[PDB]
């Protein structure tokens, strides 16, 4: 009946609106192609989406990369991936676009990355240590940072798009292709991010969401790696992926947050979140995840989880909590 109150970006708010038009116009940029026949796929890795990867090797140097191929998608949606990765290139731990290369496979083009020689995710997890991960936590929250104060929002944070060399303790932040550019005032696609790994916001409709997204799917990344249940919050469709987040964080925090900013529930809520309390996160710690958990990694989880996009710390905030006191700390 009314409407929603509008919302903002608590930090890096406006750092796209002086920069240059060039900057943050994808869809008028155009791009120099590289070269197809300077890679030789060697294997398919994985199994993409929209997309299809291999391991490949350079020819003009013997360097070892890995070729993304686009499969039938919209231009301007291929100009936006490579326009934001050019532009957070060579930003910390943020994966770097080598080259592009145009190739007649169906009217798209490939993309070209550095190689990271990463541990599957999966097995990877259960071999992490306390250190591991506050270690690997700090990484991602330089590149969050730095994409966020370069007017970007990842909007598909999670482990699958977390590469760890964990042998060279390297990691990138990749997959780019749903990333966007952050201007005040403006309404979101709610799609985006992975449906365990998303915001209340894109669970509630809320459009005019900003950074904080990421800081959101960043906690459920912690939350699944301290507790090691992967992933934490399990939904089998929004509406049932809030009623899981609720069972957690409680109802009331949730009822709060869509009074806020007048948010019009669908018909299919009113009675699917019922009435949970908020459960403490000490509950969740057994013989199998004690040792990756702490006061301070609770405290900071519960910093980043927070129905309200606008309370979530930031990133930089986020690296200034104790959990990651022990972290290095040598700046470079
Ligand atoms: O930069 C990437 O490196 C990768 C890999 O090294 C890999 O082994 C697998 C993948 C993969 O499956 O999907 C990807 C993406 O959708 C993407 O946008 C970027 C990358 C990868 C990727």
């Amino acid at each position: 009946m009314s409407g929603p109150v509008p919302s903002r970006a608590r930090v890096y708010t406006d750092v796209n609106t002086h920069r240059p038009r060039e900057y943050w116009d994808y869809e008028s940029h155009v791009v120099e192609w590289g070269n197809q026949d300077d890679y030789q796929l060697v294997r398919k890795l994985g199994r993409g989406k929209y997309s299809e990867v291999f391991e490949a090797i350079n020819i003009t140097n013997n360097e070892k990369v890995v070729v993304k191929i686009l499969k039938p998608v919209k231009k301007k949606k291929i100009k936006r991936e490579i326009k934001i990765l050019e532009n957070l290139r060579g930003g910390p731990n943020i994966i770097t676009l080598a080259d592009i290369v145009k190739d007649p496979v169906s009217r798209t083009p490939a993309l070209v990355f550095e190689h990271v020689n990463n541990t599957d995710f999966k097995q990877l997890y259960q071999t992490l240590t306390d250190y591991d991960i506050r270690f690997y936590m700090y990484e991602i929250l330089k590149a969050l940072d730095y994409c966020h104060s370069m007017g970007i929002m990842h909007r598909d944070v999670k482990p699958h798009n977390v590469m760890i060399d964990h042998e060279h303790r390297k990691l990138r932040l990749i997959d780019w292709g749903l990333a966007e550019f952050y201007h005040p005032g403006q309404e979101y696609n709610v799609r985006v991010a992975s449906r365990y790994f998303k915001g209340p916001e894109l669970l509630v409709d809320y459009q005019m969401y900003d950074y904080s997204l990421d800081m959101w799917s960043l906690g459920c990344m912690l939350a699944s790696m301290i507790f090691r249940k992967e992933p934490f919050f399990h939904g089998h469709d929004n509406y049932d992926q809030l009623v899981r987040i609720a069972k957690v964080l409680g109802t009331e925090d949730l009822y709060d947050y869509i009074d806020k900013y007048n948010i019009e529930l669908d018909p299919r809520f009113n009675d699917i979140l019922g009435r949970h309390s908020r459960k403490r996160w000490e509950r969740f710690v057994h013989s199998e995840n004690q040792h990756l958990v702490s006061p301070e990694a609770l405290d900071f989880l519960d910093k980043l989880l927070r129905y309200d996009h606008q309370s979530r710390l930031t990133a930089r905030e986020a690296m200034e909590h104790p959990y990651f006191y022990t972290v290095v700390k040598d700046q470079a």
